[PDB]
């Protein structure tokens, strides 16, 4: 209610004092509830931090031993942990930046002064949740993997955030980016070998007792499934473009790698023997996919970024819209096929149909000079289908880079360098981790894990 | 062409400075890559091809195989080796693909000068 | 430190002085210093040309036949070439528009008044290091 003189009458009384420490139903104390009326106006950001500061010293003053802020929810939830969930920023802000000057409350002060030699000020956060090295779960993991706040652009800029994220990107960046370049390449040197150590005899496939030829046929193990998973989990991520290592050009290419090479695993299982145009015209692309290794790591974002999900997005619509309709209008013809029709007819009517897309005009069965007027308006429609379709692109790209493109390029690069990052954090062992680990114990008071930052000041004396 | 090139010694002299001043650096950027991405492409699966043949092949035979390459890409259809009624379901397949590679990086082109004539230009 | 009463106490001592000249290991003066610690902000912009004005009036006083902007470093780079290397605009526009109006210290102003017919005022800019003829190197060289 906005109102300390009830909290001064309710916590000193000669008949019965109020216990800070009481928990609901909910398992929230009484700084949860401050979390949850916390709105991002300008007066409701005033007054909470000032409760706020009101009843953490008047915990330590009755009780010493215990901080208020310790005790957690019944989903082990500090009021730190809280408002990265609400999305809450002006007790956000105010939880890092805690400096208290009351001396028998400083041993819980997030905030420090190290030293100032004249214009150059050293202060000091401390990483108590922020990375959780051996404990549950942190604050910026829930920042990136669970909120799912607008707000979390601008909850990712607060201050300490900002450096503690370029921490262990100067550690884990490079390191990284360099291992996903040789596993590139080690995926490339195995379908090397798969190709030109072929019998090429002419009927596939081929008997597998030799052991120097069972050795290649463990790199079909390796080459086809590493096509297959990149396949599946990319349309699942469309029903359900990581421009920091690779630009988003490389994964519909490495797309178009992924579709040829499981084409060119049934060609030799059918038993057609022409599969080793398409096996090594995989080969060519895969070295020249390497060019865009050289580009090195991009920070700074740029529009283009959001561009690119939208063009893989609708264009591997385009290829399902075209597929599926010349599948669909071959499969129809053989529907007007009343007397005996073969069943050998639909591969002639499927052949037949692809050649008119591109022009080649060396046809089998459809014969134009039969119907002139009826071939030539199906024709004409289909040009009128495929146009539109272009130009669907272009109006979504057009429609994109005008009046939003401004803000969220500038947010969700920002969100994206995040999530990767945690993603990388991920990957690490609980060995590795503590390796690299980011911050400093400085013995304040009567040690702790925190990290250093500097500042430049010439105003305050 | 270099009598007239001189066309473009007639506007005289620029000082006011246009928002296509840089967008046509990176129009000269990326088609050289774009040409180096091909002709590499074009010499790569042409020397593809030579690993193929096992028997005796010629070192002839790979000014053969680039001169048929190049005219598929325009469409002269004047070949001497590669015959599409031989394989037909995969001179299909590779030719449909090359289109939709090919069309990519003509949107690559679009999409770098979309992405940039948005925020920064206005002071850049 | 933005503190010039020190800066009044050590040049006048009856004990020892304070050399304004002295270089460092950097071969950098005091107003080299003061071109390091200049940023572009409000308040760094404000005292650090009240104290470039202070010390080079207090050194043509002192000493009349050497200016201080004079001496050079190690790279052989003035105040004014200093600023172009580290970018810093807030001492590279005062020394600039550098007048000054003690008449001691007339012999090194930059910034002239020729001649004013009314609303027509006619200043006048030196190019003693902006275009270097016969010299070593410019400002206008390193600033591209």
């Amino acid at each position: 209610t906005n109102q300390p003189d009830i909290v001064h009458y309710l916590t000193e009384n000669a008949h019965k004092k109020a216990d800070i420490r009481r928990q609901d139903s909910r398992g929230n104390t009484v700084l949860h509830a401050l979390v949850a009326i916390a709105d991002n106006t300008r007066e409701n950001t005033k007054f909470v931090t000032k409760v706020y500061d009101l009843l953490v010293i008047k915990c330590v003053k009755l009780y010493p031993d215990s901080s208020l802020e310790a005790i957690f929810n019944n989903d082990s939830m500090s009021p730190l942990m809280m408002a990265a969930k609400l999305g809450k920023i002006g007790i956000f802000q105010h939880i890092i930046r805690l400096e208290i000057k009351d001396e028998e409350a400083r041993h819980l002060s997030r905030k420090f002064r190290d030293w100032a030699y004249g214009p150059v000020y050293s202060s000091l956060y401390d990483l108590s949740m922020l990375d959780t090295c051996g404990e549950e779960v942190s604050v910026l993991e829930i920042l990136v993997y669970n909120s799912k706040v607008e707000n979390r652009h601008e909850m990712l800029a607060v201050e300490p955030i900002n450096e503690l994220l370029r921490d262990k990107w100067q550690k884990f960046g490079a390191v990284s980016f360099y291992i996903s370049v040789v596993s590139y390449l080690i995926a490339m040197i195995i379908f090397t070998l798969i190709a030109y150590y072929r019998p090429m005899d002419g009927t596939p496939p081929y008997p597998y007792r030799t052991t120097m030829d069972y050795m290649r046929l463990a790199g079909e193990i390796v080459t086809l499934l590493t096509g297959v998973v990149f396949f599946i989990t990319n349309i699942k991520d469309l029903f359900m473009v990581n421009s920091l290592f690779i630009d988003g050009s490389f994964q519909l290419l490495y797309f178009i790698y992924s579709v040829l090479v499981i084409i060119t695993a049934v060609l030799y299982l059918v038993g057609i023997e022409s599969y080793l145009a398409v096996m090594v015209f995989a080969l060519v692309l895969g070295w020249m996919n390497a060019l865009y290794f050289t580009r090195g790591l991009k920070l700074t974002g740029t529009y283009s970024i959001m561009l690119q999900k939208i063009l893989f997005k609708d264009l591997f619509r385009f290829l399902l819209v075209y597929l599926l309709f010349m599948i669909g209008y071959a499969s129809a013809l053989v529907s007007l096929l009343n007397p005996c029709r073969d069943s050998s007819t639909f591969s002639k009517f499927l052949l037949d149909l692809f050649k008119l897309t591109i022009g080649m005009g060396d046809l089998e069965m459809i014969n134009s000079a039969k119907y002139p007027a009826v071939f030539i308006i199906l024709l004409v429609t289909y040009i009128i289908l495929t146009f539109v379709l272009l130009l669907n692109m272009l109006i979504a790209l057009m429609g994109e880079t005008v009046g939003q493109v401004s803000k969220e390029s500038k947010q969700i690069w920002k969100l994206q360098w995040a999530t990767t990052i945690l993603d990388i954090e991920r990957s690490f062992p609980v060995c590795m981790r503590k390796a690299f680990r980011s911050g400093e114990m400085v013995t304040v008071g009567k040690r702790r894990w925190c990290f250093r930052v500097d500042e430049v000041n010439w105003s305050h004396w």
